């Protein structure tokens, strides 16, 4: 049921740390599956994703030199087919129609991309487009003030619940989005 949607950890030549509050929340809550959009801070980040959940899925990010990571993956959870990728490849970058075209080629009910460094939950034509933001608040040319953020999905059968965690002004804030079928 519980799925961790995370990504965009590292930007080259820039340092950004995962908020300690996020790591404490994520290890105890028990995570069934992890979907990571990429751009990891090396092996240290992968060790963090591997301990919090048993099933980890990582896609190839633009700054990812890790060998063996596929650029696009498809995961089936409940009655939802989910495809994850970095999202720097969709052009013109975060475009609603560009992302919608990608969702068709994957034939997925949920499409998870992460390149804009801005968390966003959105529904288009019965499809769900998720973006967990940057969990380290990493620098991006697209957002002037990015905040650290992740997503935890509660997916049972065909019911989809999304918990949006962000860190604003040193204070965590979380928003719940409820979707059915």
């Amino acid at each position: 049921m519980l799925v961790l949607v995370i990504g965009d950890f590292h930007v080259p030549h820039r340092s950004a740390a995962i908020p300690q509050v996020f790591l404490d929340r994520l290890n105890t809550g028990r995570i069934q599956t992890v979907l990571c959009t990429g751009n990891l801070c090396g092996k240290e980040t992968y060790d963090i994703l591997r301990t919090l959940a048993r099933e980890v899925h990582v896609v190839k990010g633009a700054f990812d030199e890790m060998q063996g990571l596929n650029e696009t993956e498809v995961i089936k959870i409940g009655n939802f087919k989910i495809g994850l990728m970095a999202g720097h490849q969709v052009i013109p970058w975060g475009d609603r129609e560009a992302l919608a075209i990608y969702q068709r080629q994957l034939d997925v009910d949920i499409l998870i991309t992460g390149h804009t460094h801005k968390l966003e939950t959105k529904e288009v034509g019965g499809k769900y487009f998720l973006n967990p933001g940057s969990a380290t608040g990493a620098y991006s040319p697209l957002v002037d003030n990015p905040v650290p953020s992740f997503m935890l999905l509660e997916i049972n059968d065909s019911e989809l619940t999304i918990y949006e965690y962000t860190l604003v002004d040193g204070s965590v804030k979380c928003e719940r989005v409820d979707f059915n079928k």
